[PDB]
């Protein structure tokens, strides 16, 4: 069982590898279930958050604990876009991720982005398409992105995003 | 238009949803709310057996609740999903009498020989948790407690809660 060592803010994790494309493997980054690794990552991103930031924006599911911890550390709230419509979801902003994934933001969350300086947060950024979709949702709700952050950078994103580590493709 | 629920002194005026005809209930949501989640976590904390070694919850809203509680107690936790996800490793699959739960093999191995505590935001019939308890058994773990912040009616399962959700 092959593992690859990834490190963030002093905390190291030997993680399995996944092959999203033939012969192109990447370490599996998972913050879910891991408070210590999540804390290290949230603390590494914290200094990258603009002092003007008013709310965080992330997508389910793995990024949730990371964003929650960062938000509480910053004393800010945050919102979560879902990857599918959920029962009782209210008049959601639906945004297609340019291929396909579709993001859903409950109206209750959207109302919280109005006139707010938003910071997009993800665990990993690759092409940047997910964040482009997230930003459009921000604009549609009446606010705007003052910063885009992700813990890991995979390859070279087609969008400007601040990251703290590189995720190697093996 | 909104109904007020309180936990640990933190009050939230939440919307109402109708899980059944003419029966509305407060919509408790911890996602996006660190303060409310913190109050709920500290409220659940005293209900956690001292033998507990790992927490077990299901996506999605209970995740931040469980994460905060876990970090406070210095424990790890695992999360069951409500649908198979890409690259999922030989998962434990369990059906709910009411939904199918999926537990990644990497998470199941964390439960082996461990004392487990089930955590949720809201408990009603108690089925989701029964499904979760079976997954723990198959993972070779043992449940020592079942916790939820809110109780909705009377559960057909023994679950410790902090407050009740009225049926309006
Ligand atoms: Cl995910
Ligand atoms: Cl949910």
């Amino acid at each position: 069982m092959e593992t690859y060592p990834i490190t963030v803010g002093g905390v190291t994790r030997h993680v399995p590898l996944i092959e999203p494309l033939p012969g192109r493997r990447i370490p599996l980054v998972e913050f879910l279930g891991d408070p210590e690794f999540t804390r290290a990552a949230a603390e590494a991103l914290r200094p990258l958050v603009p002092k003007e930031a008013e709310i965080l924006f992330t997508t389910e599911t793995s990024p949730i604990p990371l964003t929650h911890v960062l938000a509480e550390a910053l004393g800010l709230p945050y919102v979560v876009a879902r990857r599918r419509r959920r029962p009782y979801m209210e008049d959601p902003i639906i945004q297609e991720v340019q291929t396909g994934e579709v993001l859903w933001l409950d109206r209750r969350f959207a109302e919280k982005l109005l006139n707010q300086r938003v910071v997009l947060v993800s665990d990993v950024v690759a092409s940047g398409e997910t964040m482009r979709a997230m930003e459009k949702m921000v604009l549609r709700a009446g606010g705007h992105v003052v910063a885009r952050l992700a813990v890991f950078r995979q390859g070279t994103p087609g969008l400007a995003v601040d990251t703290v580590a590189e995720l190697p493709v093996l």
